[PDB]
């Protein structure tokens, strides 16, 4: 570590701590930036050499965090919690946590290399028949193929190709991650992740939330299973059993909007899937981003800077380069460079993703002048909710009409049901999955789930919550959790469950602030500068203040609350409930053991 990056001398009182924090900040931007840059160079161009460079950058980051971490502990570890500047408390709090910097040198290297190798495995995995990539090839098949056998080949091929080789590395990563964070005072890595929400009752609170949301999920599930039964027959669909995991339009069955055309209750109404219109109008990735950008500026939030357009990767490279296609938003910590890396496809659901990612960027733009340690969301769920809130307005038939993607719908009860169903397939279907992923990972981190039970416990949770079953037999050679991006890429997941609840709280508060007075689900906050000012306040706060306070200022409540979500969906909730009772549906999957047979002569 260069002497210019070393911590100097500071007094052991609150005054000296302010100077310490300032000095940290003065050096941290350079170190964080070199690391984000190397990560970028790798993720947009996966090679052995770029991985080597990224790891080298990661090592320097760890060295810097060690030097300043230890100095913070030495000087302030007792007294810092009693400092009366809450922002300073948060900075010191952040700096004293070394994470992987706690590992001895050889283990830091092992850890850094594991991250590289798991990332490589997931993002370069292919299914050969030459060979299909996840994005766009297998994504497209799962989205639009209605051949049972073809869907199965894609689902099984993907889970096999991505999951199996990840398992040994993931075991090694879990052990090292735990060793690292134990030194920071946490029982395991999961405990560290959960600490970001600063709630002694976090897990209970999520459980209570889910209890309220579950009946909506059960009704949607029963309704969709009925349609699937009509399409695929009694051989492949059990009306009292879990749904085969490959039939819901999505590799992870995490969102079901791609099977909308199968379940659209009133087809004679205008087609709410505007994809073919985007295609006919010649929309490209770049136009999707401009359209998203303009919504932000309509709220008097920030446009994307030139560095964003010049630096971002908005399409899958045509040069055959290997990239991490999974959409992400990047803060380079230099207050100038902000980027999105997305293998953008021209679809309606991709348009929503563009908004999601740009929500992240907008947060970055708004809090770029805070000290580095405070450049985070009020909690990670806040960061995930921003773009989704705007996307709720964009999805409304009225907004789609405003932007030339839809002919004015008859504002009647049946148009409402269509729309709320399409939204339910996207938002309600996700809830059990958003909830279960970190439950699996928390179990792994605590040792409750050893490698010998990785798949057993994954499918337990997948069945328990989503009511799905694998369409082919799985065993512990398979590592099906590994075939979902966030696991090998070590990105926490509970943020999304939190987000999916919170975004409806945001939507309600912003719509009220916008002076809108109709039904919640028909709200469009486009061009509300009052709604923009309210959202801006949240964004500029970063992690400077307790999330409960920031939420109170915004929404009038200091807690996550399912009621705004329920109010938004109430009409389709009622309707689905009636369709299910009239069809004599069983709510749930009491034949919990059931799996479908193989298609004739597979493969
Ligand atoms: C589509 O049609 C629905 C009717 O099914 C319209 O919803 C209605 O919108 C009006 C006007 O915003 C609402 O009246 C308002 O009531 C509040 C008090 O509740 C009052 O403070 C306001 O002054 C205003 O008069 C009405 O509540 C609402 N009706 C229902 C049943 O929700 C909707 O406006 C139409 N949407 C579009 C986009 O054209
Ligand atoms: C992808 O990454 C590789 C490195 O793994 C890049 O290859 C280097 O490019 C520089 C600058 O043009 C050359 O001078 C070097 O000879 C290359 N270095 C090595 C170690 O091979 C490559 O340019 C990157 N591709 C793209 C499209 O950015
Ligand atoms: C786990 O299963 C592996 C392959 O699965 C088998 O073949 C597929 C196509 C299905 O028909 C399935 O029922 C079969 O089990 C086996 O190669 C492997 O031996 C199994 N691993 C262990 C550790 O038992
Ligand atoms: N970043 C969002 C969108 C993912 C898009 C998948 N390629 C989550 O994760
Ligand atoms: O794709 C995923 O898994 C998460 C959830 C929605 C946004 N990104
Ligand atoms: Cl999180
Ligand atoms: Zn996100």
């Amino acid at each position: 570590l260069d002497p210019g990056l070393q911590p100097g001398q500071f007094s052991a009182d609150e005054a000296g701590a302010q100077l310490f924090a300032q000095s940290y900040q003065s050096s941290a931007e350079q170190v964080l930036f070199q690391s984000v840059a190397a990560s970028w160079a790798h993720d947009t161009n996966i090679t052995a050499e770029n991985a080597r460079r990224q790891e080298e950058a990661a090592l320097l980051s760890q060295e810097f965090a060690e030097a300043w971490g230890q100095k913070a502990k030495e000087l302030y570890e007792p007294i810092w919690q009693q400092f009366t500047d809450p922002q300073l408390r948060r900075i010191i709090g952040a700096v004293r946590t070394l994470g992987s910097a706690n590992l001895p040198l050889a283990k830091r290297q092992q850890y850094n290399a594991l991250l590289s190798q798991m990332s490589r495995i997931y993002s370069t995995a292919k299914v050969c028949l030459t060979c299909w990539s996840l994005d766009p090839d297998l994504t497209n098949i799962l989205a639009s193929s209605r051949s049972y056998a073809m869907l199965l080949f894609a689902w099984e091929g993907w889970h096999n190709a991505a999951g199996i080789p990840l398992k040994p590395l993931y075991e090694d990563f879990t052990a090292l991650s735990n060793e690292a964070y134990k030194q920071d005072g946490f029982t395991d890595t999961g405990a560290y992740w959960r600490s970001w929400y600063n709630s002694p009752t976090f897990e209970d609170d999520l459980e209570h939330l889910y209890q309220q949301l579950e009946p909506l999920y059960l009704n949607l599930h029963a309704f969709v299973r009925r349609a699937l039964h009509r399409r695929y027959g009694d051989r492949y669909i059990n009306l009292r059993g879990p749904i085969p995991a490959h039939l819901l339009g999505d590799m992870w069955a995490q969102s079901w909007e791609n099977i909308y055309d199968m379940v659209v209750p009133f087809p004679d109404k205008p087609n709410l899937d505007v994809t073919s219109t985007m295609l006919q109008q010649g929309w490209q990735a770049t136009h999707m981003f401009r359209v998203a950008e303009e919504f932000f500026t309509s709220l008097e939030l920030s446009p994307m800077p030139p560095e964003f357009w010049e630096g971002s990767m908005l399409e899958k490279p045509a040069d055959g380069r290997e990239v991490v296609c999974h959409a992400s938003a990047w803060d380079f910590y230099n207050r100038k460079d902000f980027r999105i890396k997305q293998c953008t496809r021209v679809t309606m659901d991709q348009l929503s993703t563009v908004h999601h990612e740009m929500g992240h960027i907008q947060y970055y733009l708004q809090y770029k002048d805070l000290p580095v340690s405070l450049r985070r969301g009020a909690n990670p769920g806040f960061h995930e909710a921003i773009g989704d809130v705007l996307a709720l307005s964009v999805s409304t038939p009225e907004h789609l009409h405003k932007i030339g993607l839809l002919d004015r719908v008859t504002n009647d009860t049946e148009s409402d049901i269509n729309y709320l169903l399409k939204m339910a397939l996207e938002k309600i279907a996700f809830l059990p999955f958003g909830y279960l992923v970190d439950q699996w990972r928390w179990g792994v981190f605590s040792g409750r789930t050893p490698p010998s039970r990785y798949n057993f416990d994954w499918w337990y949770l997948r069945t328990k919550y989503q009511g799905i079953c694998p369409p082919v037999t799985r065993n512990e050679t398979h590592f099906d959790a590994g075939a979902k991006f966030h696991v090998p890429n070590v990105t926490p997941y509970i943020r999304y469950f939190v987000s999916f609840v919170l975004q409806f709280q945001f939507h309600e508060a912003l719509c009220k602030e916008a002076g809108y007075e109709g039904p919640l689900h028909q709200c469009d906050i486009y061009r509300s500068t009052k709604a923009g000012a309210k959202l801006r306040k949240v964004l500029r706060a970063g992690s400077s203040r307790p999330w409960q306070e920031v939420l109170k200022d915004m929404v009038g409540l200091d807690a996550l609350d399912a009621q705004p979500l329920l109010k938004y969906f109430q009409l389709v909730t009622q309707w689905l409930q009636e369709q299910n009772q009239q069809n004599g549906e069983v709510l749930g999957w009491p034949e919990y053991q059931w799996h479908p047979p193989l298609p004739d002569n597979y493969p």
